[PDB]
């Protein structure tokens, strides 16, 4: 009934300013959204190189790529064929702030993803502005309802050179386009998130993600 | 020099809270010395705002606030060429804004280029819901980390039913001029008022009063 | 790097002194568990201050990450501790701005693990879910395992699941300190958490608690 | 008649763990309620010398010390003779977290403090555990009501040695003992505490604090 199909296109277009620098990215990649494995090539069409760790944009780069069980509900897939958009939050522990949103909609094969990300008050000595990242660590998300709205919170960090760590928590809450999509009850899902390849100043990336829905112990 | 005892303001706003898109337009006057501004708005696009109004006129110029002889005041120093903040509001149910200003100045008249982004506002809450009546009065406090003049505040909306809604905000201020001097820790008192509005907040007319000091016990 | 002397079923003495909210109360903890299947139990008895005025959920973190499953290839700073142990403290930060902090020295001695257990919470609300005990159970969750300034260090998301099929939120961080020197330090993990109350009496003086938890490095390889 | 003289005196003891350290601090003093002003000289009992910075203590060493205008209501002030407690969470930016609590009667010209404080999670190589704080900032505690509470939050900050300042978020509620005393509309109290003077150690300490309870402006 979602005409989701097994093999996925994604088409990706993200436009954004942190710190005041304006950028804009572009992602073609493919999917299995059951497999819960998702890859793109990621292009810095405008603003590049960027003067800032690429690594907080790449969560912003689709939770229909999550392998669910089938005793946990789908909203995700069953969003689907008329999707539906998140909007997050990342609180960083040195104040950095960003704020993205996504659409997603679907034709034929093809995922489209309309991105905007929107990042505040990076200190310049921050591991952010100094490009200190290495990756993000493998997180668990939580997710939850709340005033009626499926929502997902995360204690995630970006690991630094030195192999020291950089706090953030993220809030997203997700909104199927349809009404009376039925919410899911409490669970969790596993993430890895990789970029894969990136030219020097990483204007050019290759990012893989990884996501799995469980119950928890004693289940998962 | 740059800065004149009466002055003008224009602005626009484009934002985006809960993916409802905005602009707003506004003209506005003040006295920098007196730290009194007002100004008229009007919603230009995405009228009538589904959202409470009163989240969005924070961002709505420190240039505008007393300072007394003994503090520096890194607002005035910054022109002709001017300075931008960023700002982040984190209210307590979990909607965050995030908003920017670049501020310039071309004779008597101040230009903000404002942006406004907010993010998971519950659909129940005093924002999504329209039952804010006013920000209360609050104090910023004023000071530098990583080279940058910041601002924290701890700030409250007044709800209908008299209950208040908690709001932290965290303001970077950034002077376009290399080597404009930093001040040292300070407050500064701020009141802002809808003066009047109609029905549906399509046109606003909004006043800001603030004050910068150095606390008790001389204040 | 030495044999810990922690055999494969452990005895847990538990006393914690607290106050939330004003009410002070003591709690006393006979258990038992499987440090290397990371599964243990108890059975709590309210001292003082019973009947307790507030959720009995909020104390069930502070009632030992030597209960841990953890896989050969991460590091197990908790059973490397052993046998002159480590403590812990804690701060939750619930939604609401109730704030607690709990700390833990935990030794052992032959088959038993003692446990000295402080937990002082404020600023709860009075029509809050717990002070009005509305809470079902903690929802299970992954801390995040980390050395934070040269200190191990675990954040967690929580949810208390309550009546009514609302969750409240709290955010956790502990620190752990083992007490002698030459215990090596975890890379990022991450440890899946699951916490019952089994059951109780109709006010909670009595109480029967059981967690498992499991250390694993996240995905694709867990 | 009144409960509240104008000259008075104080009695307070506290007892503390941070980060593990366990103490007992003593305080005897005297303030002005109408004025707003008190001082006390402390000294630690038990566990001296403090291994952490003596400041983080400070604001727990009363609002009765005050001084309310008319048109604000005294909550305070009429709070007694029976008395009042308040409970208060410190946040630190940097994770530490000290929760306290203090108890306060009244016998004749005296007020009895009761205090209690617990810190946990501050990082050895920070500036409480460096003694690296050299003031609390003058600051503005936003002072309202939530769930029949009379709730007061403050936006903190310690000054540095090296002109640095450490951020901290206080929260602290407030509740009269007797039943209807009646509580106050929104107002601001502007704050000010200073450490007088101190041995080396900080085993003794003379401490002073002024505030000051205002509608904000215009009015003042
Ligand atoms: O993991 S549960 O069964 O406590």
């Amino acid at each position: 009934m979602s005409a989701i199909k097994p093999d996925m296109k994604i088409n990706l277009r993200m436009e954004g300013n942190v710190n005041g620098h304006h950028f804009v990215i572009d992602g073609d990649g493919t999917g299995k959204p059951f497999e819960g494995k998702q890859s793109m090539d990621l292009e810095v069409k405008e603003g590049g190189p960027l003067p800032f760790a690429f690594d907080i944009l790449t969560t912003a780069f689709n939770r229909v790529f999550a392998e669910y069980p089938d005793h946990i509900q789908d909203y995700f897939k069953q969003s689907f064929p008329k999707g539906y958009s998140w909007e997050r939050s990342l609180t960083f522990e040195d104040g950095g702030i960003c704020i993205a949103r996504n659409d997603i909609t679907m034709e034929g094969d093809t995922f489209y993803n309309k991105v905007r990300f929107h990042g505040v008050n990076f200190p310049a000595n921050g591991p952010v502005m100094q490009k200190k990242t290495l990756k993000w660590e493998p997180s668990t998300e939580k997710m939850y309802v709340r005033d009626g709205v499926l929502t997902g919170d995360i204690t995630m960090a970006l690991l630094l050179e030195g192999n020291a760590h950089y706090r953030c928590d993220s809030r997203t809450t997700y909104k199927a386009k349809e009404k009376g999509v039925k919410l899911p009850g409490y669970h969790l899902v596993d993430h890895c998130i990789e970029i894969l390849s990136h030219d020097k100043d990483y204007n050019k990336v290759k990012l893989y993600e990884h996501a799995v829905a469980h119950s928890g112990l004693p289940d998962n």
